[PDB]
């Protein structure tokens, strides 16, 4: 009873149902879906088991300031990513990553680039002009931050929650953020207005 078996009833339909961004930015987690790149190949078969879930903030020396995403940044170096095999990573998170990660993921994925990163975010963290930059440089090259809407939803739902009796979730409100959130990716990616 996990991500390949089944999550919890009050997990997605409870929190992921008409609830953009977690009640409290913490314990972020992204599910990974990767293909196999064989110097021209791209095995996009049924490949997806989930990913890491790390948080930046804390209350001790452990406070490093790195999220599942930066955790993903670590998956590559261990993955033997590219040097051994290029995979098309497509992670599904509850929301954006962070500007700080924008620089981290960028340097490795953007400034370097040799792997695919698709981080689905139900809602771009918008407090006072933050996060927007995170996906900006990332979605631009350090990590393609996609919008977690109805489409990414059906995929998200079954990403962790097999179904437990429910094929796909509707949400609806995510459609609103679809035009908004997505419109932002295009507005932040290249500092575009509309
Ligand atoms: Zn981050």
């Amino acid at each position: 009873e996990i991500l390949r078996h089944s999550m919890d009833p009050p997990t997605f339909t409870f929190n992921f149902n008409n609830e953009p961004w977690v009640r409290g930015r913490h314990e972020t987690y992204l599910c990974y879906e990767v293909e196999r790149m064989h110097n021209d190949t791209w095995v996009k078969l049924n490949q997806r088991r989930g990913f890491l879930a790390n948080q930046a903030p804390h209350k001790h020396g452990f406070l490093e300031g790195r999220h599942a995403e930066l955790c993903f940044l670590d998956v590559i170096p261990f993955w033997k990513l590219d040097l051994d095999q290029d995979y098309r990573v497509t992670c599904f998170t509850s929301w954006s990553p962070c500007f700080s990660c924008a620089q981290e993921m960028a340097k490795f994925i953007s400034k370097n680039k040799h792997v695919s990163l698709c981080i689905k975010t139900a809602r771009i963290y918008d407090d006072q002009g933050r996060a927007q930059e995170g996906l900006r440089t990332l979605a631009e090259a350090g990590a393609k931050i996609s919008i977690m809407t109805y489409s990414e939803f059906k995929h998200c739902w079954d990403t962790f929650v097999d179904h437990q009796g429910a094929p796909f979730q509707p949400w609806d409100g995510l459609d609103e953020h679809s035009q908004d959130l997505s419109g932002r990716l295009r507005a932040i990616l290249q500092n575009q207005e509309n």
